[PDB]
């Protein structure tokens, strides 16, 4: 459900042959080297290895922690670079990640439109913004990314773009 | 497989006419006596003595007792010193020859993929991943050839492989 999942870690690309406490007592040193621990005492409180698969799930003590334990991404451990991840039943609550869309041509449809975001990633959510009457667009858009680590990819690349004689605006709704 | 390696050693010039029990008694009471162990009971699991080559094998219980009794080299048993090794296949860097095997056709089964692999030697380990709710392949897999000199044949004979739709990408996994 929308609150489930929220203090376990995914870590892929992990050492072969590593044990738990090994796993375990890295992240937890790391955790306290990175200041990245918000309590006396060890955030991660179990690791849990697939050893065919080779992946890890790591269980914190706490929510804030382990969003924090998110910036070890990429993290060198006995040689590997580790990949830390979301599990995948967690999810942001909805609209978290809203993005605004502005200065789009108006003779554009929903489709056409959305062409130019979903070249990201896949959207959960989307809205062209339209005249009720009419039917027509108001050049304006909001949508959400599945992935919502995409939200910052998509601004970088379509903000401030040109597009025909406008200038685009994409940015977070709120 | 890989860690089975980790937790033998090669000893030469053992002198004539010594059984598997005596040498397996002397190397345990050297670990414990040398404080060598990391716990109770004993390292050495197993002997096999080659009586004709003048050497044998021994089989510890764990990958660090194995490499505390590196330390034995050049030890006096019944007057002679022992010769102590890694065994010739031991891998310093775990997991350095396991493969990706990636672009397989998402309609082959473990045993066609191990088919395809199979054909340059045994296997050790294997694995194609699957999506957990549906059973279905993701398109990709992991293998460990027994004889890790193997593994760049392989890559060489398949990478790059038409498979009907598909193109093969073979390389080492890191």
């Amino acid at each position: 459900g929308p609150l489930g999942s929220a203090r376990r870690l995914y870590v892929g690309n992990i050492p072969f042959g590593i044990t738990e406490e090994a796993m375990m007592d890295f992240f937890n040193a790391q955790m306290r080297l990175g200041g990245l621990t918000q309590a006396p005492g060890n955030p991660v409180l179990a690791v849990q290895i697939n050893q065919d698969k080779n992946f890890a799930f790591l269980e914190f003590r706490s929510v804030d922690e382990t969003t924090q334990a998110m910036a070890f991404d990429g993290i060198i451990f006995q040689g590997q670079s580790l990949k830390i991840r979301r599990p995948h039943d967690y999810q942001p609550l909805p609209g978290a990640h809203k993005l605004f869309i502005g200065g789009l041509p108006n003779y554009l449809n929903d489709d056409q439109v959305k062409e130019l975001l979903t070249s990201f990633g896949p959207l959960k959510a989307f809205n062209l913004v339209k005249d009720s009457a009419t039917g027509l667009s108001k050049g304006y858009a909001f949508c959400e990314y599945v992935d919502i680590n995409v939200t910052d990819q998509a601004i970088a690349g379509l903000n401030g773009m040109q597009l025909g004689d406008k200038k685009l605006l994409v940015q977070r709704a709120s």
